[PDB]
């Protein structure tokens, strides 16, 4: 109510209602969010330095090129706080019992508020050798929150870089600064100079005649609260489409009707081949008759062009590829095959790290999903496809050749606990995209709003035009988040007769992680999202 | 009703229904059907030997690894009955008479019965010289009836190696057994060892840590049935999209506007083009103005890698291509090109065959639908398309490039008489597949279900645990399986002013085939389906 | 109907419905019987032989005399179909989704038919060479099915021994011989003779003035079933208390309040122990503050004589104990620890051994069950209990005693999935027993009937009263048992943050088992029953 009153109840916790064969689940959240002060007020377009390890000369001739880091931002003096991330809503216990019991998932409702603000202001009074700090609440202080519910300001609020909140429920979150690009040229050609062993720069610019710059004062409404006041967004309902939970293990050749066969006789025999059987081939191919040059409606998996750099405008990128594992392919465990559109999550001790002052990397390598399994050199063409034998001529191995086509079939990474978007908003374009490399859901009109805040400025008695933080005063405000998300499921029923065999989270950890330590250091663990195996087709 | 009272009424025939614009096929099927016993009432998984011609040295270096009959199985006791095919439905005749009078045709309704169910014995006794066989009815015997329309057993319908009802009404139809794939790794490095001359085995092995194992008697209800017995499947009503029963002649070349041009003056010009016309073109190309480089909005047909073999996870594969025929491109006919995504169907007595003993062979060429072609070897591409010729280089002969793009419109195999899909199920995963390269009609939901009957054992006095099939009696039954699917179809209007010329049945043919023989032998013919021309755009 | 239709549906399978807090579980099951004739139609009343290995001589000093197999029994001529078990109602996977997904299990309904009967009689008929059986249905002959509701004849349903439908639905079911034991006395003196070395024989016999001995004809009503009858016994409702499917891992120091503690510094450091505390304690016990000696309100597991053998009227026997856990007094793997109330299981193929011909033996160890692990020999006891050190005396070591008292808390087995009891009735005596060492369920009013089948004798055309079999035409008869049973459950919401970590069935097992051999072989997994850890206070 008043300034006395406190307004929201800390709730964290998810509630499973099942009805018939549709579960729903009620994510709460709460967040305890330390929001300080601002670098400056004024907004600022500034280029970057190239960066780190980026060549200053041309010896391994612009194939160190793939790292720059040169980029143009305008950085605003507001804040993000994006709960877009699974962690930020479901605890892992919580995210094993929906993984296991529910089928399908899908995005309905959505809910966020602030409430219980508390403004301090430092004050520092001593010798310079004790120099003590002081705080005094504010209740004449503001802070200003800003939901772009139009989809006007860009939106920059996918959970790349892992700026989100926290993942611990007990600990404060620090908010982080908001940004967006600026249209900049930064192209490089590394195919330049005699012998094409020379990388050249082209054109490295913010390109100014163009520039879409938008403040986020005139761009929406801004809400003023003082502590004793509660912001709710309102209610948002999403459209999308509903994930799968479990992943598919059948490629191309675990697809059809089966080849007829004898059964074996003893525990001893593996059983033959029928030599003459009926049914469609692909050529001329007939006395062969084989599994391989069976007809088969669909293919399941395309070939890529594997870690394709991009060296667009603005600089290069990497075109994700396919997700697929390596495990059929493993062999040895000491190479470390990356192709399969495999991540690196590095990440943070707030994010689920153990020890701070350091970062824990998580590398996923896709082990479950198999069969959508091609990788670009070991596949081949042929000229003619019959009765006959190829030469050596009419028989190609290297390849590297896009193969998605009408027919094919593919997977998206699916969710993943720990870190991940859990929606995302479409580029608006001709031919929006049809799935995406990293977050499950996908936004039909609009992502559900952002939040900004920005903790009003406090001037001092001089208000200098050349000043800029010698003229306010230190400030800092903690306020609470709490969302509220809704997700409507179908009921997993068990459709095989054997028991479910899982990895049981990654073989390859130890349990005395993931449980605090003598300082309360622990690792969040890395949940696969989909998990248990289907039949694709 | 009774024991003495038979059930359903022997129909095979098929009933056009005009009214209006709209016309309805309603295709009755009936069917005997040979039932014999089983091998093992056991659930069995097993490998199975690689297969025939699979190389065991190395000499041809890998190119012989196109055959691979490697895969695991879990053979079931059950089987399966799939009216799944045209053939099982209508008879040549009334094909030719719908394919004439329907432009688009749309499956509706499906239905299924079993019934006059009729169980025998077979008693063997005598001297071993003589050895009668006597058979006695069984009034009390089983036949369990599991009909899985919940979509959970593994699909594994599809006609591929043409195992379905046979084609000929009068004839008896023996079932197949039902079984499907289990996961396995076949694995196959043809690219391995010094100078990428020697394949090398990788993986081969079922992975057992994840199999999914669903016997049918869990997983559905089973209907058991004594002889005074019917079972009726149900109404079953299809959600798809119309096929198109006419073929596409129109290139990219056919498509637009016509080239401005001069008539010709006698019968021995003929005519020329005006050399200076207005008009959109692609490069700084202007002077020689010419249809060539006209822009389109879409293009037709696309380029792809011509037969790639995927060598995925569980072995050898081939990913289909496009549909395109070879007659423009035919020359001699000693060549036999085989690259247009062409398919040759072996087949056997009961599916159109007319010599027992021996398979007769058929390849489609795809002979009508041209203007689609693009064949892979043939294309090029330019660096600098302008008013200059192209060097040496910046042109480009040899490619294999995969040209599918977002403007590129395409067309599916459509139907094909005798041996071809009706329905297909689509794999469930992001990104369904758009189109297939074989089954005309794609499954939105489910499938119709899947009907498996299995014939109740019969056991000796004597049940011991040892024993397998010398515990349970020999037996036998035949029923009568009695499909209906109702077709909706756009009627055909002539819209040109010339008769229509048709191959009518493939020229290379003679009509003495295709009759009964003084045996009785006969071959069905193969209807192109997609039959006569249209205009794309 | 009639002769020719058939009555019920095979229906295998289990339904989860999920309404609120309540799960409701709905078990089917169809077996395949195979009742085979009869022994003899008489009643017999007989002895057995001692047994083997029972010591003829006086070596081992009685030692050996744990091993008798004497008992009077009279074998009826009927069958018993008991559905008694856990396999015989639910498959491995749904037995998991049920054990993480519910909290307490709880018997409502239950429900048992006969349909489909068919009987057969064999005919030899031959020169003996090769004399050939011959199979004629019977449509005259009879099934006696007597169901005793009336809780009269002797239960002797418990699934000890392991006589139930096999737990593999698509197997056939072989019956088992019905018979119960008659008042015998079996005492065996084992500290007779000088020294107490001399084992001796005191009465063997069987009491014959008091038999109570009751023909299940007399007892009940009958039911004649030809070909075309179907029974149905009826509603049968349980009246039970929930079971618990988590285990405690609580002993009594886990239990109460913590001793206060000042933290650890660093990741090196353990923490002390406040020297000086306030609380209650034992003895005059002051000086040495301890946890050890703290009051708690109940004590948790208590001592026992272990492994006690009776020896009273009738023969040797076995008093259970307690089942606990020799995992925290493991030391070394080498010895096999049996004093936790450990049971092995002795099964047969259809029971879930894979390879005929020889026995499987499973060894249940209860490695969960800890904190009521008391291993009597481990335990002590002092005369005073002060801050004075007791003596050599007043301090006794090797106890053996039953520690049993007003304030101790016990758990009992809980459910073992693929072998166990799932009900069972309770000895009407003062004082009912409090739990039971194997069943989890335990009747409170009867148990749900009891279920005998006799094929009803058909005789040939000369009837001796000398003849026994001679006089009787060999037949079999196969009818399908269906039962149902409706469980009830609270739903298992969880209560933790970090993942549930399970040994994910035992840890020594391979998967390449539990799953069809190349002849269809396989084992069923022992799923723990209880598996989840809990809070016991």
């Amino acid at each position: 109510s008043g300034v006395g009153h406190s307004t929201g109840n800390y709730n964290n916790r998810t509630e499973f209602y099942y009805h018939g064969d549709e579960v729903t689940i009620v994510c709460h959240s709460s967040r305890h969010i330390h929001l300080n002060m601002s670098e400056s007020e004024e907004y600022k377009i500034y280029d970057t330095d190239r960066g780190p390890r980026f060549p200053t000369d041309q010896t391994l001739q612009g194939r160190d090129t793939i790292n720059d880091s040169y980029h143009a931002q305008v950085e605003t003096p507001w804040f993000l706080i994006n709960p877009n991330s699974w962690g930020t809503w479901m605890n892992p216990a919580d995210f094993q019992q929906l993984t296991t019991t529910c089928r399908e998932v899908t995005l309905e409702h959505l809910d966020q508020t602030l409430d219980n603000i508390v403004i301090k202001t430092v004050s520092k009074q001593g010798s310079g050798a004790e120099e003590t700090t002081q705080y005094n609440n504010d209740l004449t202080a503001l802070l200003q929150v800003a939901l772009d519910k139009s989809n006007q300001l860009p939106w920059v609020a996918d959970n790349m870089y892992l700026d989100s909140l926290g993942y611990i429920p007990w600990r404060p979150c620090k908010l982080k600064q908001y940004s967006y690009h600026v249209n900049f040229w930064n192209t490089i050609d590394i195919i330049s100079g005699p012998q094409q062993n020379q990388w050249q720069q082209v054109k490295k610019e913010i390109r100014w005649d163009d520039l879409q710059f938008t403040p986020i004062e005139t761009t929406t409404e801004i809400d003023l609260l003082r502590t004793g006041d509660s912001w709710t967004s309102g209610p948002y309902k999403f459209n999308t489409k509903p994930t799968q939970l479990s992943y598919h293990w059948q490629s191309t050749r675990h697809t059809g009707s089966v080849h007829p066969t004898d059964p074996p006789n003893a525990i001893g025999q593996q059983g033959q081949n029928i030599r003459d059987i009926n049914g469609w081939q692909w050529g001329d191919r007939s006395d062969p008759m084989s599994a391989a040059t069976r007809v088969s409606n669909f293919h399941i998996g395309y070939s890529w062009p594997e870690w394709r750099i991009h060296y667009g405008s603005g600089g290069p990128a990497i075109n994700p590829g396919a997700p697929f594992s390596q495990a059929p392919w493993s062999t040895d465990p000491q190479v470390r095959l990356t192709q399969g559109a495999s991540e690196k999550a590095i990440f943070d001790y707030n994010h689920g790290d153990d020890d701070p002052a350091h970062r824990d990397q998580w590398w996923q390598n896709n082990l479950p999903i198999t069969g959508q399994t091609n990788w670009a050199p070991k596949n081949a063409h042929q000229a003619n496809l019959s009765s006959n034998v190829p030469s050596r001529q009419e028989f190609w191995t290297q390849d590297y050749h896009n193969t998605f086509g009408p027919f094919t079939a593919v997977d998206d990474v699916g969710i993943q606990y720990p870190w991940g978007a859990i929606w995302t908003k479409t580029p608006d374009t001709t031919h929006k995209p049809m799935m995406s490399a990293h977050a499950p859901f996908i936004c039909k009109d609009g992502p559900p709003g952002q939040l900004l805040v920005k903790l009003a400025p406090n001037y001092t008695e001089n208000l200098q035009t050349d000043g800029l933080g010698n003229n306010r005063i230190v400030t800092y405000a903690t306020f609470w988040w709490t969302g509220k998300l809704i997700l409507k499921g179908k009921l997993r029923l068990p459709r095989q007769f054997n028991l479910y065999n899982l990895p049981g989270r990654p073989r390859g950890t130890e349990a005395k992680k993931f449980l605090p330590n003598e300082i309360g250091h622990f690792e969040l663990p890395f949940m696969p999202g989909r998990c248990m195996p289907n039949y694709t087709m």
